[PDB]
């Protein structure tokens, strides 16, 4: 099942908004936004590239470079490089990635949402070359771009999510259209998410709290992110259900609790019990209650049924600007 | 000559800023920008993103529909919906194309340019809406989207500037990755200027100016597109010198002085000398003089060496903001 790329100009295209699709529609590529069949998707794109528009450079960095200095526990020091290193590697797959999908897409207004996406994932990758210019020396940032060289656990996260992408790539069918569009949502739903915890850990303690406020920035722009693929699983269930076959459905729950699982692998590795307000235990149901959140959130039963309140319940008021 | 898409993430790629290229690099696909090779690229994305940033609704569109209700001739009412339904299948096109090219580009500062282009594109679409939805009514709006249904000079305009994109969407090789980014340039050198012209002229006698307050902002982008592919062509020319056979050398001046004709004839067809400040004889003399300055800022001499000085160069003064 070989999605094709739609070309430029389909002069035999439907006129008729309400005829489109998230993926295999008619359109004729002029972008007709007098007439909005997804107004999710339009509402999304305002929020996105208007509302919530913000400057990486116009947050002041005059403290973090101090207390990374002085005040930094060796431990806060490693979670801060794996975290921000492995975030830098998230939005840079993210900006390649969502090009990918935005080509794919056949309905205009969905198109527009994933371009705001796109832009913003620019943003983000903006914002971590501000916070290491601002916080630490020229080769220390070099390193903590690089930090994937040197550290197998990162390493291995980073070649996993490129697996995912890759296969539609490669092999650009509606099987693999549908797993690298879960993969998006579940990147997006889950793996941001031991590194905001952890920066509003240290922020609550008053520590790095320049860099949280960029994080602040960037986790609101993460919500709607995860709210547009929510839309776009919802709407491609409804749209397309031969392509939720059986085996889909399964491997949608396999991926979600391997992707929790690991998440919380990684929430540990990074952390290790050696920082003040975060252990290993609370990680595990934070992890989890997200998980179960987002794949009800996505036509699913909870997948940690046993978790169904929210370990870190205060984040929701600390992350608020 | 088959141009691959590089992978999400490459472990073999070079860590060193200094090897990157614009086409055919060995990156890691990772963001290294606390390194930058190309100065441009970066200079223009937070330029794009965040300098030049503007919000379609917060230009107060009070006037015009009132102009156009009972102002404006038959003539100019025809320019208008011509105009704006080009300039709307124009951006729609560009919206789409550079995500072609972003996914090609293995410079992640001028991918990071490419988006902020790319996001830009989406915000011109957000106006024409919005010009549309507040200066006409809602059956004609959807006319003016669709106005290439009726209207073959239009149509035809259309599906060439798509031609030379699907080339190297179907084939996508070196020969025909030079000849899109060529046809990109000349399409945001070229392809808006009869437009933005008439929409300074009805300006200067004070019609439409809401509609010109919004054309102002694309025309600032505009040429920060224009600088963006100038800068990827001289650098393109240099990197990758074989790509400039002397067949390509031809063919670029031969479609430079086809696109300056054509632009003249869709000046001419639009206005007809019906419009008060703009004849068939000063639009011949703009887009030859445009032709000339974006040819040579590439490295070829004068199309039009008759021309030497700009017919309308009172609109530089007129379109600052
Ligand atoms: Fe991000
Ligand atoms: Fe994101
Ligand atoms: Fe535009
Ligand atoms: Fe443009």
């Amino acid at each position: 099942n070989e999605l094709v790329r739609k070309l430029i100009f389909n002069p035999q295209g439907d006129r008729e908004a309400s005829k489109r699709k998230i993926i295999k529609g008619n359109p004729t590529n002029i972008f007709e936004l007098n007439e909005i069949k997804y107004s999710w998707a339009f509402d999304l794109y305002k929020l996105m590239g208007f509302t919530n528009f913000w400057i990486p450079e116009e947050i002041q960095m005059l403290e973090d470079r101090k207390q990374y200095e002085t005040v930094l526990s060796d431990y806060e020091k490693r979670a801060y490089e794996l975290v921000l290193s492995f975030l830098i590697a998230l939005d840079s797959f993210q900006v390649d990635m969502l090009k990918e999908f935005g080509r794919m897409i056949t309905a205009p207004e969905v198109e527009m949402a994933i371009t705001a996406q796109e832009f913003q994932e620019s943003v983000h990758a903006y914002s971590y070359q501000f916070i290491l210019e601002s916080v630490v020396d020229p080769v220390k940032a070099d390193e903590i771009y690089n930090y994937w060289r040197e550290d197998e656990r990162l390493l291995e996260r980073n070649k996993v999510i490129a697996e995912l992408y890759n296969e539609f790539i490669r092999k650009p069918n509606e099987e693999n259209f549908i797993k690298a569009t879960i993969g998006n949502y579940i990147l997006e739903s889950l793996y941001f998410y031991s590194g905001f915890a952890f920066f509003y850990t240290l922020g609550r303690q008053g520590k790095m709290r320049n860099t949280v406020q960029q994080i602040k920035y960037i986790n609101r722009d993460e919500l709607c992110h995860v709210t547009l693929f929510r839309n776009i699983i919802n709407t491609l269930r409804k749209e397309n259900p031969e392509l939720f076959t059986p085996e889909i459905e399964k491997w949608i729950v396999e991926y979600f609790k391997y992707a929790v699982n690991e998440e919380i692998k990684w929430g540990q590795y990074v952390t290790q019990n050696q920082i003040l307000g975060i252990n290993d235990v609370l990680i595990e149901r934070y992890i989890k209650y997200l998980g179960n959140l987002r794949i009800t959130q996505i036509g699913f039963d909870p997948i940690y049924p046993e978790v169904t309140e929210n370990p870190l319940k205060w984040i929701d008021e600390f992350r608020k600007i």
